[PDB]
């Protein structure tokens, strides 16, 4: 429906904040769960409360990610396109 559609553009905006060097440069507890690669599970970001306001349609997570030119999906993990691999830190 256009109302999923409107939705799926929320969450992405959403999500792409996340990885956004602005958010990124204070958001220790995010860069504490990237793997060395920078991903995460996408799962983790869906328990996040912005994000499980506007869903918990799992299907809809993903299909607003494979909209976006920020993020990278690898099976169920997601990072940041451009130079993931500077902004894990230690658990």
């Amino acid at each position: 429906h256009h109302s999923q559609e409107l939705l799926k553009d929320y969450i992405k905006r959403q999500i792409e904040y996340y990885f956004s060097v602005d958010n990124l440069e204070r958001d220790f507890f995010l860069r504490r769960k990237m793997d060395a690669d920078g991903f995460l599970p996408i799962t983790l970001i869906a328990s996040f409360h912005r994000v499980q306001a506007l869903t918990t349609d799992i299907s809809l997570i993903f299909a607003a990610l494979k909209d976006s030119k920020v993020v990278e999906i690898v099976d169920e993990k997601v990072r940041r396109r451009e130079e993931p691999e500077k902004w894990p830190l230690p658990p």
